[PDB]
């Protein structure tokens, strides 16, 4: 019945810079890939930018009054990379940290704890220019942006990570081409990967010699991979794809030194030459995971990659995915196991449905409360097993720009109204607000 959390727990919400702020040129800003790739006709659906999103590049105050009412300790956003160096290195834009400052210090006087993550997908496009992720050369890059970061703002903020889902950055980005840059080249990817991995480490490697009270830590998506059958290759492809598309990726150069072995089996031939050179100095260590969940997949070996999802019936969210909430559970336990990290957070958590505001004023989300509840629960089960996790952020604060789905999906625990820009404090949100005061369920 009673699920109560550690004193220390940290109760949060999360958002990103291009998801909610708009504005994306205002102040001397320079272009991101998001800003070209969604002024591309086909990339988004409907055509939807993050022009205007939620504005809260003018509502910043106002939505952090809503974490401080919602008694919520903990605001994971993002920092644009382009406002602060509008072309990527060289020129400081003090308008862009002026306006990051202003949310760093009203968090602080609400007592409110900020998580900053330095890169959320909004490369500076003049960077993409010389190649992105694709060129050895960000590593330089990531680690001058990251040292600016640092001195600016390091003395007030303390808690840091490095990069959002570089799964994603790399292989959404390089591979599928679903998100900006928008590439489909699989040798591109996997230098990308390799890439994010030593510009996390060189950001690492400047953080401690900038911020000698800090923590710092690098965020993962992650799935949870059911086989299909009992069979061999089944179970296998299921390694497979915890391997690749989990924290493995990842982690097994962080922690190992060499990435981890099916992915090497599938993708060495990707991989830079002498990648293995790179690796001692990507072991920096780091003081947290950040773990990402969402939902669970059924797979099967199918003779790219070798594997193939099977739709299970199950309940889905207006993602069209499966609502599995023991992968929480699971993906906390294997990380401990696997590598065993001295701070774990769930950084990322959450449903998208298709909410609506009744004639009563109020968004009935019964359903992502369900959602919510079943995962919390979850993570608890994970605590009482000896997980280190520290942390729980809800993704998002607001209902946002959903990357190339658009405004049409809604993660927020607070509805935006994006013809007026009014927020709408779903049950969803009231109901978490009454977790964070009770510091836990029921
Ligand atoms: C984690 O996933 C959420 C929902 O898909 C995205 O909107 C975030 O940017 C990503 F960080």
């Amino acid at each position: 019945n009673v699920k109560k959390f550690p004193e220390g727990f940290l109760w949060g919400v999360a958002t990103a810079s291009y998801q909610i702020e708009g504005s994306p040129l205002a102040d001397g800003a320079g272009m991101s890939i998001w800003h070209t790739f969604s002024h591309t006709p086909g990339n988004v659906k409907n055509g939807d930018t993050g022009d205007v999103a939620c504005d809260h590049y003018n509502r910043w105050k106002e939505d952090i009054e809503i974490i401080e009412k919602l008694g919520v300790k903990a605001y994971r956003f993002s920092i644009s990379w382009p406002r602060i160096l509008p072309e990527g290195t060289g020129r400081v834009n003090q308008k862009g940290l002026d306006f990051y400052n202003r949310i760093i210090d009203t968090l602080l006087e609400k007592g409110i704890t900020p998580f900053v993550t330095i890169y959320h997908w909004d490369l500076p496009f003049a960077l993409q220019l010389k190649g992105g992720w694709a060129n050895r050369e960000i590593a330089d890059w990531f680690a001058e942006y990251s040292r600016v970061l640092f001195e600016n703002f390091g003395d007030r903020v303390k808690n840091w990570i490095t990069l959002n889902e570089p799964w994603v950055v790399a292989i959404v980005g390089h591979l599928y081409g679903v998100h900006a840059p928008g590439m489909r080249d699989i040798y591109v990817a996997f230098r990308a990967v390799h890439n994010l991995l030593r510009a996390h480490a060189r950001a690492v490697k400047v953080f401690r010699e900038t911020v000698k009270d800090g923590k710092i830590g690098i965020v993962f998506n992650n799935g949870y991979f059911e086989p299909a059958s009992e069979k061999e290759e089944d179970i296998r492809a299921v390694r497979f794809m915890h391997q690749f598309n989990n924290y493995p990726l990842f982690l097994n150069p962080i922690y190992r030194g060499d990435y981890p072995e099916l992915v090497l089996e599938f993708a060495r031939e990707y991989l830079p030459e002498n990648y293995k050179d790179d690796m001692s100095e990507i072991q920096e260590k780091i003081d947290f995971v950040g773990l990402n969940y969402y939902s669970g997949h059924l797979v099967k070996f199918d003779p790219p990659a070798k594997v193939s999802f099977v739709e299970r019936d199950l309940p889905k969210t207006a993602m069209g995915w499966e609502i599995v909430p023991e992968g929480i559970y699971w993906i906390l336990k294997k990380v401990k196991e696997e590598y065993n990290p001295p701070e774990v957070y769930i950084t990322e958590n959450g449903a998208a449905f298709d909410d609506v505001v009744s004639e009563d004023g109020r968004v009935h989300d019964q359903n992502r409360i369900d959602y919510l509840k079943a995962h919390i629960g979850q993570a608890w089960k994970a605590i009482q097993e000896g997980v280190p996790l520290k942390g729980y952020f809800v993704w998002s604060l607001l209902d946002n720009f959903e990357w190339a789905e658009g405004y049409s999906k809604r993660f927020g625990i607070v509805y935006v109204d994006y013809s007026t820009q009014k927020r709408i404090v779903k049950d969803s949100g009231y109901w978490y607000s009454n977790v964070v005061k009770n510091n836990g369920l029921e």
